[PDB]
């Protein structure tokens, strides 16, 4: 038993945790299957990419082609079809007919052999008939046999006879392969589209009240759904809907004892009122909840709901499953941390004393929201609860209900966020909001798009609540217009946090990337209309994004995306495709100053000769432009943030 | 069944093809595996590498350290044992000792719950004292957990008992480890010195004749030995010494009809008087090979033979195995090409009529020469016979003699030379010959000495009767000498084909790589004596460079390999450790030119600081210096190719 077989393939990719984890795909997405195929000798190779759907039925042929001359690594695009476990396999095979045919196109022009190679190339055609299935096809092979073997026509005549674009055909779809060998199959999940693609809007149902109820029900917050589905919308994640402690409560500004009337944090979940399977009493009924998602629903909206594996000190699991958290000898429960943050309200749960009670309340948890509409989850800092807990929840959840979608809210370090994606999370919160240099983006994007796009799918959240970088701080609008400009032409998946179409950006303090005032300790009732009627909202720039995703494929995936250079450091530019699809985006990442530059295309990255020149339509403007290998802009911020090309038929 | 453990360990390395093909070692070298190890939280990890023999005993205590910082990635040096095939895990673990320590240095002068952190430490080390084996250890640490527990002391004095060397000492040679998790185990294949470490020289029996009989025999040929272990050497490798064939036989400098006398090529194997398992009638007998063998071993001589798997056209297997060979319709075999090179005097092999035959053929022939003292072969162009039948012939060979060692000759493309090391070639030539600037060299033992360890031994062979390169050829007598003293620091293998160290540098002609008047189809009688007499030699400086080899474990290693900045392009410094031992080599690559330069050590990389002095001798001359961390260097082509230096205490 030899690792190797006749025709050498091996180290097929893409590849995950050396095959015992899946890689991952969504429905109609397009990815690069490679192998290191060569044989011995110096004779020709050819492959071809097997790919299985979740039936065992294999898909279209799909040849492959050595992808740089000289390397032996050999690759072919496929696209996944529905939902489900497929797999795939890499065969490679001698290739006889392209061997014989570039040396009989040397030795019968020059006299060599000629008699004898012809009857060598017929031998090979008659081999090739055979393993032909339709008869005009297996004729069209017989023709070219018998045109080789006709002694009385010139050398050259019989040769040419078995070159043709007729005989090109048979043998491009059933090719002569010899010593065929196969690679060990390997595992792709395929899940639905929202899981790559799909725009996000956080808000707090609580902060759309009344002015005689100022606390916002299930009922009020509906009203906020045509807006969020008129801005182009597809999710709407909330923060935590259960019940706040009381004990240890956090005040206004992150401060450590409320006062009065303060409504804490959201994601200090329990009180005797209940806990994660409890609603807010202050947001209404289970019944209102139903009624707001399907408010939602009608306008085309999924929600996300946030699972905080964590407790108020007045859950109920703090008594019911004392051994689900740590004590210390005098009895108490540390409150959480995450350095140099710290939750003095809520307690972090213990996972090693009773793992498997834990795992059985969890499913139960997220099964009953599944029940009630709730297909996604944005899980709350999961890096700090064992991994192989989120593999065994996820693999639970999935198995019975595949086409939940679950979201890592991991900042930490890198090996921890892939491992965590690599196990069974959908998507993947991303460093985006820390890459605001041309550098920073050029390099995070090509990692993000690159070997990453196998197990990780990014969702560009453009702000948090606990996010407000100082780049939006200093930049003011023309900032937060070029943010959601990148994040929403970089990932197939972005969104925002209300208050950033009002360009909100009073940090905490100075250093700080926290809101001061931040909606997580408070109501915070904002004036959409008067910000809509006095035009202080870039909510149209945001609607516009949306529509120009919704009408473009190439931002609808993620691996095609190629970088352009040009010639000032705070000028991007790159491009994505998708089929006959081709969208250009230039950006400048200076909010302050008027910037200008060349921007030198590589041409045939586009598919175009680099002479060529195109017409290019600035989905933000409908202005027209006419662009080649050398491009000048203008840039002002405030008027333009960038211009998002889609290149014209 | 997750597929993670309780404390993530991931991406254990080496690894080779997945796991399928172990990774490789020789008795006494030393190699680092290396892991990914991390958890939940922030609380510290241990790791260690756990090595067992190929009796399942593991290996001492192998703790883990993190290589970078924030990287996760852990690693350990390990060093192999006794020949066999051994295996090696991963083990990854909480360290709580450490995360309690880091949190009391920091709370006890805060005064933050000191009552309880001191308790939180002594039911910690009571955990920690009840593993400990000795006696002398746990009452160590119950004396701690008593100091933790005095409520009449300080608490800084209380704390300080737990901090003192001794429950260092106690802790780093038994750790608490909580959640122990293990990797899958990874194999690794040991063997014999040999396979690493070796000097090799290449030399025609036949040439080594008398006046009154020119073509040698064993017998004569067995009285160059002497000079040859003089000078050094382990291994003597002999052109093929079957019966060699007439038809197409070739003459002299490869022209293509033999006339009357000549003697032909020996790579011609096969003749009516036998094939592979004969001897050329003018060489001798079986018996005078075996008198040839007992004199090789004598000296110190390991024999390693050429196998060419190919045959002339008068060879037995021709006609008694016709399916060996590939036939074209009018009944002909091919001559063997590896284009533009024509080889019209051999036929080579084909392999898919009769695989079973071949392999039983193939090894038989192997254990006849094994039968009489051949332990060593070099295996003529394994990449034009497939790869999985070498994987078979190799596994068979070894699975009753591991002892024997398999070198690939396979200049050729990347991949298939990296895989034919991988599917069990011992050793591998490579493209030494063509790595002649300070560039081309060190970029490509970077390479040799990083990843590709794990898989591949190179054997720097400076000379082949195929290869005379055009550095030789422009560069002259002190051209030889610098790449000898290359190819014997620079890889723990190395080796000449005889007259190099005459400064044979005539080629066929301009542009060529073949010798003028080549060996492998004439007679070569070399006048030895008057060369040594006349000092047109340069067998001192390689008998001076074999022993310094011979008396430094560092040149007798490849992983640990770093190359030093100079001001020269021509000028390359480099330095290689093992134990207490420490070479540095400066070399000029201008063979024409006297050259002066800097050498500016990265001291840290050589266990220095960077403002010390250290004294240095260079062992091609005995004098001595002293040097530091920038040290001008003057070499002069003819009388100092290079500074070869060990490190003096
Ligand atoms: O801060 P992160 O680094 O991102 C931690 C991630 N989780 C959410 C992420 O969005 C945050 O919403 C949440 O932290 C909020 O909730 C806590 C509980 O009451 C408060 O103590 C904190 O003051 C407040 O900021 C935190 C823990 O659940
Ligand atoms: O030339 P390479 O490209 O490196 C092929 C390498 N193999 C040996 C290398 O060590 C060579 O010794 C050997 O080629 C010699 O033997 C032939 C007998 O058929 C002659 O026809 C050739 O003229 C002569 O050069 C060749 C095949 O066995």
């Amino acid at each position: 038993p030899t690792v190797v077989g006749r025709i050498p393939v091996l180290d097929v990719r893409p590849v995950v945790q050396r095959g015992r984890r899946p890689a991952k795909a969504v429905t109609g997405e397009s990815f690069e299957v490679s192998a290191t195929v060569f044989r011995e000798g110096h004779d020709a190779v050819g492959a071809n990419v097997v790919l299985r759907d979740p039936r065992g039925r294999p898909g279209p042929w799909t040849p492959m082609r050595e992808l740089a001359p000289g390397t032996d690594r050999w690759g072919a695009t496929v696209t996944a079809g529905e939902t489900g476990t497929w797999s795939y396999t890499v065969e490679a095979w001698g290739d006889p007919v392209t061997t014989w045919r570039h040396h009989a196109r040397i030795k019968i022009p020059a006299g060599l052999d000629t008699d004898l190679v012809l009857e060598e190339g017929a031998r090979l055609y008659e081999r090739a008939a055979a393993d032909v299935p339709g008869r005009e096809d297996r004729r069209e092979l017989l023709a070219a046999v018998d045109a080789l073997r006709d002694e009385s026509r010139p050398a050259a005549s019989r040769l040419a006879a078995a070159l043709t674009p007729q005989v090109d055909a048979v043998l491009a779809r059933h090719p002569l392969r010899d010593l065929v060998t196969s690679s060990d199959p390997l595992p792709l999940l395929v899940e639905r589209e929202r899981a790559l693609y799909g725009a996000w809007y956080e808000f707090f149902p609580r902060s759309e009240g009344t002015p005689h109820t100022p606390h916002g029900t299930f009922r009020t917050a509906a009203r906020r759904l045509p807006a969020i589905a008129a801005m182009g919308f597809d999710v709407v994640y909330l923060p935590p809907i259960h019940p706040i402690g009381t004990t240890h409560r956090k005040g206004r500004n992150n401060t450590l004892s409320a006062t009065g009337d303060d409504v804490g944090s959201p994601w200090a979940i329990g009180s005797p009122e209940g806990g994660h399977d409890s609603i807010h009493p202050a947001l209404g009924t289970l019944d209102d909840f139903d009624h707001f998602v399907t408010e939602a629903g009608k306008l085309g909206l999924e929600i996300a709901l946030d699972f905080a594996l964590q407790c108020s000190p007045d859950h109920p699991w703090v008594h019911k499953h004392p051994e689900w958290f740590h004590h210390r000898p005098d009895g108490t429960i540390a409150h959480a941390e995450n350095p140099p943050k710290k939750y003095q309200d809520i307690y972090p749960i213990a996972f090693d004393a009773d793992p498997d009670g834990l795992a059985t309340e969890t499913v139960r948890i997220l099964r009953h929201w599944m029940d009630h509409g709730v297909r996604i989850f944005r899980v709350d800092n999961p890096h700090t609860k064992p991994v192989a807990f989120w593999e065994r929840v996820i693999a639970d959840i999935n198995g019975t209900d595949p086409d939940v979608i679950f979201l890592a809210e991991a900042f930490t370090r890198p090996a921890m966020m892939a491992t965590l994606a690599q196990i069974g999370f959908q998507q993947s919160y991303t460093y985006f909001t820390w890459r605001n240099t041309k550098q920073e983006l050029t390099e995070y994007l090509t990692e993000l798009s690159g070997e990453a796009a196998s197990y990780m799918r990014p969702n560009f959240f453009a702000n948090t609540p606990d996010i407000l970088h100082a780049y939006l701080q200093h930049g003011g609008r023309p900032a937060f217009e070029v943010r959601a400009v990148l994040a929403a032409t970089l990932s197939p998946t972005w969104g925002i946090y209300s208050g950033y179409e009002l360009c909100e950006n009073t940090p905490l303090r100075e250093g700080s990337e926290e809101y001061l005032d931040s909606e997580k300790y408070q109501l915070k009732p904002r004036d959409w209309t008067r910000a809509a009627r006095e035009g202080t909202t870039i909510a149209p720039l945001v609607t516009r994004l949306n529509t120009i995703r919704r009408e473009n494929p190439a931002l609808r995936q993620l691996r095609d995306l190629h970088f352009h250079p040009t010639d000032k450091e705070e000028v991007i530019a790159y491009s994505k495709r998708q089929g006959s699809n081709t969208v250009l985006v230039v950006v400048n990442l200076d909010p302050r100053h008027t910037q200008e530059a060349t921007v030198s295309l590589d041409m045939p990255q586009l598919g175009l000769d680099w002479h060529e020149s195109v017409p290019v339509r600035d989905e933000l403007t409908g202005e027209t432009y006419h662009w080649g290998r050398a491009n000048y802009v203008r840039l002002e911020p405030g008027r333009t943030p960038a211009h998002v090309c889609t290149v014209l038929r």
